[PDB]
């Protein structure tokens, strides 16, 4: 996140890390056995660590849990990021409490204009590198379908919104990848790609999750 402010630890209780031997991207807690991410954070020897602020440090409310399955969307498109979405279960049921809890999925698709929160530990920096240990968090609004389509011509899917400012300076970035954009209390995006991060007319780009809400419900059902 460039440009945001430390979330407080546990602050975001539904924000997981996927580790691999180290932080590799988010993705977020929906019920108590799965988590949704980006699916171009697809890969084997996932665990899921909830309970997080400090991704270097144990600090009493973390919970590991191996996935046991991932699931990308069927009709992902590496290429175009087209459905960037994927899904994965946990080999045990997280343990719910204040500090770690299930993100509600939207039953209506949020509106231009909404503000959401995003969070992961991502990159800080536009020009250089610095990855930061504990959460940052960044509001920032939804952005109308024309002014995302006219900053990434011949790019921007129905399965895709951008948010954030025009103007640069505030926005996800290398890492925050498959982490939450959550808006009135619901998962409206996950973090999916942008041109750079925080540069002006380049919002970042996320998934359209109520486009996918019919299909991580059935997907659970059956899983
Ligand atoms: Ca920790």
């Amino acid at each position: 996140i460039v440009g945001g402010y430390t979330c407080g630890a546990n602050t975001v209780p539904y924000q997981v890390s996927l580790n691999s031997g180290y932080h590799f991207c988010g993705g977020s807690l929906i019920n108590s056995q799965w988590v949704v991410s980006a699916a171009h954070c697809y890969k084997s020897g996932i665990q899921v660590r909830l309970g997080e602020d400090n991704i270097n440090v144990v600090e009493g409310n973390e919970q590991f849990i191996s996935a046991s399955k991932s699931i990308v969307h069927p009709s992902y498109n590496s290429n175009t990021l087209n459905n960037d979405i994927m899904l994965i279960k946990l080999k045990s049921a997280a343990s719910l409490n204040s500090r770690v809890a299930s993100i509600s999925l939207p039953t209506s698709c949020a509106s231009a204009g909404t503000q959401c929160l995003i969070s992961g530990w991502g990159n800080t920096k536009s020009s250089g590198t610095s990855y930061p240990d504990v959460l940052k968090c960044l509001k920032a609004p939804i952005l109308s379908d024309s002014s995302c389509k006219s900053a990434y011509p011949g790019q921007i899917t129905s399965n895709m919104f951008c948010a954030g400012y025009l103007e640069g300076g505030k926005d996800s970035c290398q890492g925050d990848s498959g982490g939450p954009v959550v808006c009135s209390g619901k998962l409206q995006g996950i973090v999916s790609w942008g041109s750079g991060c925080a540069q002006k007319n380049k919002p970042g780009v996320y998934t359209k999750v109520c486009n996918y809400v019919s299909w991580i419900k059935q997907t659970i059902a059956s899983n």
